RNA sequence: GUCAACCGAGCGUUGAUCCGAGGAUGUCCGAAUGGGGAAACCCGGCACGAGUGAUGUCGUGUCACCAGGCGCUGAAUAUAUAGGCGUCUGGGGGGAACGCGGGGAAGUGAAACAUCUCAGUACCCGUAGGAAGAGAAAACAAAAUGUGAUUCCGUGAGUAGUGGCGAGCGAAAGCGGAGGAUGGCUAAACCGUAUGCAUGUGAUACCGGGUAGGGGUUGUGUGUGCGGGGUUGUGGGACCUAUCUUUCCGGCUCUACCUGGCUGGAGGGCAGUGAGAAAAUGUUGUGGUUAGCGGAAAUGGCUUGGGAUGGCCUGCCGUAGACGGUGAGAGCCCGGUACGUGAAAACCCGACGUCUGUCUUGAUGGUGUUCCCGAGUAGCAGCGGGCCCGUGGAAUCUGCUGUGAAUCUGCCGGGACCACCCGGUAAGCCUGAAUACUUCCCAGUGACCGAUAGCGGAUUAGUACCGUGAGGGAAUGGUGAAAAGUACCCCG
RNA sequence: UUUGAAGAAUGAGCCUGCGAGUCAGGGACAUGUCGCGAGGUUAACCCGGGUGGGGUAGCCGCAGCGAAAGCGAGUCUGAAUAGGGCGUAUCCACACAAGAGUGUGUGGUGUAGUGGUGUGUUCUGGACCCGAAGCGGAGUGAUCUACCCAUGGCCAGGGUGAAGCGCGGGUAAGACCGCGUGGAGGCCCGAACCCACUUAGGUUGAAGACUGAGGGGAUGAGCUGUGGGUAGGGGUGAAAGGCCAAU
RNA sequence: UGCAUCCGGUGAAGCCGCCGAGUGAUCGAGUGGUGGAGGGUGUGGGAGUGAGAAUGCAGGCAUGAGUAGCGAUUAGGCAAGUGAGAACCUUGCCCGCCGAAAGACCAAGGGUUCCUGGGCCAGGCCAGUCCGCCCAGGGUGAGUCGGGACCUAAGGCGAGGCCGACAGGCGUAGUCGAUGGACAACGGGUUGAUAUUCCCGUACCCGUGUAUGUGCGUCCAUGAUGAAUCAGCGGUACUAACCAUCCAAAACCACCGUGACCGCACCUUUCGGGGUGUGGCGUUGGUGGGGCUGCAUGGGACCUUCGUUGGUAGUAGUCAAGCGAUGGG
RNA sequence: AUAUAUCCUGAGAGGUGAUGCAUAGCCGAGUGAGGCGAAUUCGGUGAUCCUAUGCUGCCGAGAAAAGCCUCUAGCGAGGACAUACACGGCCCGUACCCCAAACCAACACAGGUGGUCAGGUAGAGAAUACUAAGGCGUACGAGUGAACUAUGGUUAAGGAACUC
RNA sequence: CAAACCAGUGAGAAGCGACUGUUUACUAAAAACACAGGUCCGUGCGAAGUCGCAAGACGAUGUAUACGGACUGACGCCUGCCCGGUGCUGGAAGGUUAAGAGGACCCGUUAACUCCCUUUGGGGGUGAAGCGGAGAAUUUAAGCCCCAGUAAACGGCGGUGGUAACUAUAACCAUCCUAAGGUAGCGAAAUUCCUUGUCGGGUAAGUUCCGACCUGCACGAAUGGCGUAACGACUUCUCAACUGUCUCAACCAUAGACUCGGCGAAAUUGCACUACGAGUAAAGAUGCUCGUUACGCGCGGCAGGACGAAAAGACCCCGGGACCUUCACUACAACUUGGUAUUGGUGCUCGAUCGUAUUGGGCCUCUAACCUCGGACCGUAUAUCCGGUUCAGGGACAGUGCCUGGUGGGU
RNA sequence: GUGUAAGUGCACAAGGGAGCUUGACUGCGAGACGGACAUGUCGAGCAGGGACGAAAGUCGGGACUAGUGAUCCGGCACCUCU
């Protein structure tokens, strides 16, 4: 929950609500997972923390 | 040097001390950096010298961490990598405020109280700087054939608005000003090179007229890396086809001979310590700063007077009658005042001949047909945040999660939202001036205080003292003009 | 302060110093007063080591009505002369009506606001002065106490006599019993030590919790030195809302 | 503050009196005494501008008052000395009190309170020659005691590492961390103060080195062994069989029950269905007899698998001494 | 091999240490130092001190690491073992107080503060009573038969009738 | 003749508690706490539950004969009946409901038009495709509603009337209603208000005590009942000794109090040449009226007044705080669901344009994302952290985010 | 006796019946009453249309006095408002 590696995506903070419409401070944490990642074509491959955000962007590749 | 005096020793006409510039010296703790540690204290490794009969012993240096590179090594293991070393360059901590950014509450008001307000305030944290930040419209405006980066002032105005429509909060447009730099580039529609991975119909296919000699720019798809030149506002650029064309040379588009498309070298540019090319090449102002020099004119006389600058009388000078001191009110007594002058050396602000780059293989004006200019971005569903704007009919911005575009008959804005038209290029980047602040220094000023005031602190003050701590936190000025601070005698 | 105090209601030991409606804003209004007058005035800003000059950007009134379109000495209402609401500053003289008090038409008197300066009030600011229980953020503390963690030390003397053991009884083996040994015990009495039950004194004390007589445990859930960790809405708590540095 | 400018060392402000005047807050070019250096008419201007109270604040001084108290349970008297003074100090005599302390050593802690010399304002709850007062001087002596050179617990710090909005939180290797473990000291004497430190006498254990006397190799060579090499075997028992033991796949013989078929006699509703007894099969429920061949279960042997040597190669490469760990016990 | 075999551990006792020292006292010498200097044996009691980190017995089953000894992985042509030898071993604490007028309590305070030493007579004793060693009478005193208060002693007879 | 110091009062009846023990430092040491005994429940091991926005650590280097939570509290006899309410535990067939998807209606705009007017589309309505606005129904998990169980889970265990051989009764039947309507034991007790209930014991006298009766206002069986040996600085009561506690104080030795010398305080304080009584009055007067009495001043004592001193009254009330409770409001931490992402494939079985079509649901597999706190190597000379490698188990689950629904005095 | 309590009124009816029918109108409103204020009450006359009565005239709710709710936010219809 801390950062993911990439997209530079520190965790943002902001406040829930109610029905009754009464703040409360709360937060929100990046979709952070970490995979193994294939690095170069020879079969390296490595794990960095990665959010769903940057999966989709592709920057790692599946075979 | 001072308390503080005092002595005692003493230092000077050759110029000692005093002030300024550069330099050396700098124990220990303290980021502490050789390891450790209860700060000012313990314990070592390595390289060079020295002394002892040798050791003992001594000095000197070097020896942290992290970051970024370079060379050497390489584990699982085969390549290679992690790790391992050793070396250069950086950073490490402190500092009053200001600025940016990440986070971020309650007392209080609402006469209660949750929305709301208090307020993105205090406070915490990470950054740099002397300023920062913002900054070249994807802005406004509204038919005018308008504005033209940012920033800061006074307006516009407590207006339009927002709000349990309460307490409250609070614009924008336009206008007038300070300051100015409409300011130059990178990377994708061709190519030369360092290249590789792949393959050969290994020859009729590759060079821009004619003769001739010579023997995979992958066939097909995709992705990544390297570049001249394409970055809209009337809507715009290239795989090919119609026109003038202000130097030369070579090599290319897999070869040699007209037409077409590029790169390298000899010459006008673009400018450069720059936000748009990088690194280097060096210096003149009586500019200032650091300290200094000169700098006028009454012993004038008398009176009170302890003491005169005072009262009276003369004469005084002044480009200087700010100021302080000297026995009471002093321009004519001293420090000094206007004014003039001045630095061996060093440092902050201003130009000028070694030396450096580029490019003139590039540039300017003219007639028609056919893969580029910021993608996980704009926008979207949900969730919240900042704009006056609390979901309200809600744009614009940002973002957490899922989604997701076109590239010129493209986009986004014009305050739900749509059409014709109206106006400006997002996802990359930087860039002075106007502005805020003052722990620090200098010079001046005050209808600011004059010791229970004024900073807590005119004095050994952030001390004594209190608290184990964070922290708190005092009271305490004047003899005289000068110490001339009471010799000596007497009581005790 | 009170309806009311000589008050036996509050405050004052005394003296001397210090101590309380201030201050800012083109803030708003009214009253004084000052200049100009259908006009009044400028901000910021620029330049005079000096308050000058420039700067009309802007604001208020000259016209109001209507929510707005819009109209305009009228306007809104309304289907409307059909009067009413609000203004036409305000009045004088002439005519028309009813004399529902006044309205409707003519000719003159012709509209007074604005910016200082000082003042009361309101405004937002802590807003006349001192004063709270308390909420929130950042930090400092386990040198007492609570708990626990590691390492050491402490418990004079004197009794009681389990299991076990051996012998003798007893079994067929037992089991069981007498005898002597053994000495367990949150066992007993009682010093050090640790506590706190009763009384007394003290309660401006010797002492911010004691002194003296007695008072319980006193080999253990014991006590004690040592050094460490647990931090505030948290710790800890053999649990009382106790302790967390006399709080 | 602004001003015509003045008042004053022939005495300003301030302080304490006196006089006179205004209705008040006051005033007086109104003065007497202290004081010995600055005030200021008038007219404006601006204010931290007027104190008795707020259990106000700070300072000073009141009263209760010369009152309460002088801080134990042990307690003194006296002689003489010093001294101005002597219950309180010094010396002497007796008395009393503690004596698991009210004595003697240390740790923690404090840091000059230790000793000597001088004086007694201030401090000691009184005086005080005395003091733990002040003033000056002196005083602390270690290879062997203690803290570092050593090692570690609880726990703290922590490279890399992991996680965290920031800060930071964790914890590995390591490094710190005594209240523990490790190495050596005794008695006497000494000054006014130090002592297992100084002196005396006698010992010790750790660290470096000496070089010879024991005396031991590597650079000669003797001892114990030791193990990495060519030729086959485990009646066990690969492969046609024999003797003995229980079982049955291609149903012969015999009976019986009858999926179902052909029916022979009787019973039954008038005839039907149906039941009973039986005959021929078929079985709702496919072996025995015999040989060829091929495979499966034990026997001896044929060629390749031994009873570790026949030369060699104790010819040559190896050292243990002496110290040798970030390792093991 | 069951051998008091062997090894390890081991307070204590004897000897040397020590013909030394100290010593009660003797002499001259006074604020007090100096020289000389006799005997220096026995028994018996006896610890909570030592053997002991031991022995027995119990469950609640009672640190780590180092130093030391020893074994080897990586070397090697010079170490091992003693001793005459004169050499060589740091820095810092060391005074004083330390159940107290010196520390923690604001004081020269009837409080608290951990470890060690533990005499004699009675006694079980580390209680208690009196004493040595040694140190104290802890800083207001002098005088007065009052109340009254506090600390105490004694009391005719009655014996809880006071009083919750 | 234990002569000193030192050195147990004893016995009886009972209440509560098993006891040793701990606690409200600095007013309460108990009957409270705690325990040893049991009970219920949770806890399958990277446990349950903790601290921590995370790694991670405790639990434990433990493993259901262990650990956590809660209740009662030795021991003996026992621990009765009630599952409506609230909880918890199982069952989800039905009804309601999330987000998320979604596209019928309705609405806006605009090309074409649509009457007539000019000449080179608007003024008298339709509505093009897209654009958008509100906008559908349709798929939805937990939960709630619902069905059972559960009391050593929180909790309850009644009233009404009738009903005997003299006498008061109910020991039997009928009423309502809820789930049942207090069984054993004990009972004017630590609970009993009338109440000093009544009776008997103890005393002359006993509102206390003991022993019984039961009209238990308002006991009661694990927020346990009844007894209980021993224990207790615990509660009540009685008895013998004992005594100055008392009748009823007396004397005496001590340190103060007193006088003398020395040093030298504090609270309080508007004034002060400060009497009495009756009256008056802000309603109890040294200070007012009236009258009485009294030379000025001290010292020791005693405390009735000076509404005496100390603390801006605790109680009460009034404008407000903090803490605490809960089915008060509003939320939030935690726990729990689904969709969506980290996201892959085959086979089957189920649907709206019995032989032609509808893309997603449910299951079985597999490796490859992912996890692994299994193993074995390496970084390493030492490393249980960590990183990488191999294999092994799991495996598209789990975990994690975001939205959402539940529950939510834990905050 | 007079819709719903009491008082005040009411036979000239405000009491019944019938006929008819909508004035329980539209826009104003001279002036008043009460109101601290927001509000609350009464009311002749003016314009269109209608009702009853031939007409005269009466008709802007019930014999009167109780039967009620501010502001915000929102919903719905019409308009020659933007
Ligand atoms: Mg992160
Ligand atoms: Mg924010
Ligand atoms: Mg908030
Ligand atoms: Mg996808
Ligand atoms: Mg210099
Ligand atoms: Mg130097
Ligand atoms: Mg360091
Ligand atoms: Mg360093
Ligand atoms: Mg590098
Ligand atoms: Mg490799
Ligand atoms: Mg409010
Ligand atoms: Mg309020
Ligand atoms: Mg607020
Ligand atoms: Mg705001
Ligand atoms: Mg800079
Ligand atoms: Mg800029
Ligand atoms: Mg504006
Ligand atoms: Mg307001
Ligand atoms: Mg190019
Ligand atoms: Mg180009
Ligand atoms: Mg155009
Ligand atoms: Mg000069
Ligand atoms: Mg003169
Ligand atoms: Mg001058
Ligand atoms: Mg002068
Ligand atoms: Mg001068
Ligand atoms: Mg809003
Ligand atoms: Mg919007
Ligand atoms: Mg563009
Ligand atoms: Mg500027
Ligand atoms: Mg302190
Ligand atoms: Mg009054
Ligand atoms: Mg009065
Ligand atoms: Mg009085
Ligand atoms: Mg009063
Ligand atoms: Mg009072
Ligand atoms: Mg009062
Ligand atoms: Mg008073
Ligand atoms: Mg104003
Ligand atoms: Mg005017
Ligand atoms: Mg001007
Ligand atoms: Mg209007
Ligand atoms: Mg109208
Ligand atoms: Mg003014
Ligand atoms: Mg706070
Ligand atoms: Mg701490
Ligand atoms: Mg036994
Ligand atoms: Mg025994
Ligand atoms: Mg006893
Ligand atoms: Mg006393
Ligand atoms: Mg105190
Ligand atoms: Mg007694
Ligand atoms: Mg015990
Ligand atoms: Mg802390
Ligand atoms: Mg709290
Ligand atoms: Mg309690
Ligand atoms: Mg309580
Ligand atoms: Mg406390
Ligand atoms: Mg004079
Ligand atoms: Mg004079
Ligand atoms: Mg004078
Ligand atoms: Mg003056
Ligand atoms: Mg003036
Ligand atoms: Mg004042
Ligand atoms: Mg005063
Ligand atoms: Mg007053
Ligand atoms: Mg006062
Ligand atoms: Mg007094
Ligand atoms: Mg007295
Ligand atoms: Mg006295
Ligand atoms: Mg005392
Ligand atoms: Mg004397
Ligand atoms: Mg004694
Ligand atoms: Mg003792
Ligand atoms: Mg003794
Ligand atoms: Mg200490
Ligand atoms: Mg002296
Ligand atoms: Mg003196
Ligand atoms: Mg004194
Ligand atoms: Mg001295
Ligand atoms: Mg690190
Ligand atoms: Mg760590
Ligand atoms: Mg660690
Ligand atoms: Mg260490
Ligand atoms: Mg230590
Ligand atoms: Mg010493
Ligand atoms: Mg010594
Ligand atoms: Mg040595
Ligand atoms: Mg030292
Ligand atoms: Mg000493
Ligand atoms: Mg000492
Ligand atoms: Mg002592
Ligand atoms: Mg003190
Ligand atoms: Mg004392
Ligand atoms: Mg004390
Ligand atoms: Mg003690
Ligand atoms: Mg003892
Ligand atoms: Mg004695
Ligand atoms: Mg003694
Ligand atoms: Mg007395
Ligand atoms: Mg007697
Ligand atoms: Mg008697
Ligand atoms: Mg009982
Ligand atoms: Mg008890
Ligand atoms: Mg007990
Ligand atoms: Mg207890
Ligand atoms: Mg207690
Ligand atoms: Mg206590
Ligand atoms: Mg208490
Ligand atoms: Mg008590
Ligand atoms: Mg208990
Ligand atoms: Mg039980
Ligand atoms: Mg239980
Ligand atoms: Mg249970
Ligand atoms: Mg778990
Ligand atoms: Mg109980
Ligand atoms: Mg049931
Ligand atoms: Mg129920
Ligand atoms: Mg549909
Ligand atoms: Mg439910
Ligand atoms: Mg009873
Ligand atoms: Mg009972
Ligand atoms: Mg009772
Ligand atoms: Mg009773
Ligand atoms: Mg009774
Ligand atoms: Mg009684
Ligand atoms: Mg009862
Ligand atoms: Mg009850
Ligand atoms: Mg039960
Ligand atoms: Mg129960
Ligand atoms: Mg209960
Ligand atoms: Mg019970
Ligand atoms: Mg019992
Ligand atoms: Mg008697
Ligand atoms: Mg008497
Ligand atoms: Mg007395
Ligand atoms: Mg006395
Ligand atoms: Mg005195
Ligand atoms: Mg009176
Ligand atoms: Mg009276
Ligand atoms: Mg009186
Ligand atoms: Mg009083
Ligand atoms: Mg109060
Ligand atoms: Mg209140
Ligand atoms: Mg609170
Ligand atoms: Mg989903
Ligand atoms: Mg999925
Ligand atoms: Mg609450
Ligand atoms: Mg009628
Ligand atoms: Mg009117
Ligand atoms: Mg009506
Ligand atoms: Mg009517
Ligand atoms: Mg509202
Ligand atoms: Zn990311």
């Amino acid at each position: 929950a801390a950062v993911c590696d990439i997209c530079g995506k520190g965790p943002g903070f902001g406040k829930s609500v109610s029905h009754s419409h009464r703040r409360t401070s709360r937060r929100w944490n990046p979709n952070i997972q970490p995979v193994r990642a294939v690095t170069r074509p020879g079969g390296n491959k490595q794990r960095i923390n990665a959010c769903t955000s940057c999966i989709k962007a592709g920057k790692v590749s599946r075979a």
